[PDB]
């Protein structure tokens, strides 16, 4: 029911970014 | 072996944010 | 010292994306 | 832990609608 | 002057969506 | 693009919505 997220830590640029996907759990 | 996120999505000033943390899966 | 997320939910094709940083606290 | 709705405004036959989802935050 | 949301909360394919009105209050 | 981001009230027992518009 809740929105959650689940992401990848990734390097661009040498700063550490995140792109991930909201989930229902 | 690689760096994921797992994080909620909250209401912050009436946009949509997320604060995670980082794991190593 | 401990290496969290801090993110935007973006509507990205009609699906919901996060986009965020990696920010030691 | 609201319930809450994330809609587009959409020009239907002349009128203004909103087409969204019910998502908890 | 501004654009205001009144909406039903309607089931379609088990998710909760709203189909609602657009209106200038 | 115009957007609404607004709340989900249970308004005698049926769940209604009310929100304002925004651009994103």
């Amino acid at each position: 029911g809740k929105l959650k997220v689940l992401g990848d830590v990734i390097e661009v640029g040498g700063k550490l970014k995140v792109l991930g996907d909201v989930i229902e759990v």
